[PDB]
């Protein structure tokens, strides 16, 4: 996969120029760059979504777009500082297609073998922040570090440990905040609730 693309490095800003050469996968022929994580090498909290979607292609950085704003309302209500995080994607490319009559690129799902492909630049991610704790957004990213089985649904507000992760920090596997953005006024005030939940467990570690 993405393995002879990453360099013997921890910087942080060496890890993301390398990215942008990557063809560890065919992820990298249609998307306009790689988007690699933001933060600094201090953050104590390491957050995973799945992939940049249409904004996030094109603005260089995770989370910008109606799935981000959520996110910054949750870690809002969580008193966690998103500048203080490193926030990154299971994949570095934008997988997507678009539909006529669409208003935006639509993202498809990693397989699992792209997934797999792009790991090694997550890997370098955490060997050079090492974070205490590492918050899973959503089933590509928890499958990624907590196996191809793993059920987010099954497991939420539990501190995870898992044995071939670096550093062995806690993970905590959560919601996709793109999930809260639709559905019943109800099953989203909850939803929302239970992934400031979440977020408060990891900070807690
Ligand atoms: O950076 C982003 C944006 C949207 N969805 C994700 O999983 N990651
Ligand atoms: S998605 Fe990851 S592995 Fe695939 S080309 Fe992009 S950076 Fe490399």
């Amino acid at each position: 996969g993405a393995q002879d693309f990453v360099p013997h490095t921890a910087d942080l800003a060496e890890l993301a120029a390398a990215a942008g050469e990557c063809r560890g996968c065919g992820l990298y022929r249609d998307a306009t760059q790689a988007v690699f994580g933001a933060g600094g090498r201090s953050a104590r909290i390491m957050m995973i979504g799945e992939q940049p979607g249409d904004k996030e292609d094109l603005a260089g950085l995770p989370f910008v777009g109606p799935a981000g704003r959520l996110l910054d309302r949750a870690l809002e209500a969580a008193d966690i500082d998103r500048d203080a995080l490193y926030v990154t994607n299971a994949v570095k490319h934008f997988k997507f297609t678009r539909a006529a009559g669409g208003k935006r690129r639509i993202c498809k799902t990693p397989s699992r073998t792209e997934v797999v492909a792009c790991r090694p630049w997550l890997i370098a991610e955490m060997t050079s922040v090492e974070p205490d704790v590492v918050v899973l957004l959503g089933a590509t990213a928890a499958k990624a570090l907590l196996g191809n089985d793993f059920r987010v649904t099954q497991h939420r507000g539990e501190v995870l440990h898992v044995d071939d992760v670096p550093g062995d920090p806690a993970l905590v596997a959560t919601v996709h905040p793109s999930s809260l953005l639709r559905g019943p006024k109800e099953e989203r005030e909850s939803a929302f609730a239970g992934l400031v939940d979440d977020l408060r467990v990891a900070a807690d570690v």
